[PDB]
This record gives C-alpha cells, structure tokens and sequence, in this order.
C-alpha cells in the first residue's frame, strides 16, 4: 500500500 | 466506469 | 483529473 | 490485476 | 470517496 | 508507472 500510493502520487504529480 | 478509465488514460499519458 | 487526485491523496492518507 | 485489486480493496476500507 | 470506491470495486469484479 | 498503467489500461478493458 506504500508503494501503490507513491506511485499514485508520481502519476498525478505528472 | 467509462468516464472513471477515461480519466485514468489521461493520467497514463503521464 | 484535479477532483480524480486530490481524491486519490485522501485515499492514501487515510 | 489480483494483488493491485487486493491493494484498491484494502484502500477502500478507509 | 464512497462513488470512486463502488467505481474501484465494480472495475476490479470486472 | 509503466506496469501500473498497463494494469489500469487492462483493468479498463471490462
């Protein structure tokens, strides 16, 4: 669940 | 779900 | 896209 | 698919 | 957050 | 970013 929303996170920071 | 995949396309386009 | 992510954040932070 | 969707359930229990 | 939740759900049963 | 949205795309495709 960490690594799912940091990945979250890049996507919509992108 | 349409519009939800529509959004999260876009967002893959990165 | 901005009401998707910042929906996604409070996904995450909860 | 199967642990992402484990991960998205595990999200929504908020 | 409970609409995209129901939306993550009926995505992830297909 | 790449696995996760080949994960959403097929997720998407119903």
């Amino acid at each position: 669940l960490k690594k799912l929303c940091k990945l979250l996170k890049k996507l919509c920071k992108l």
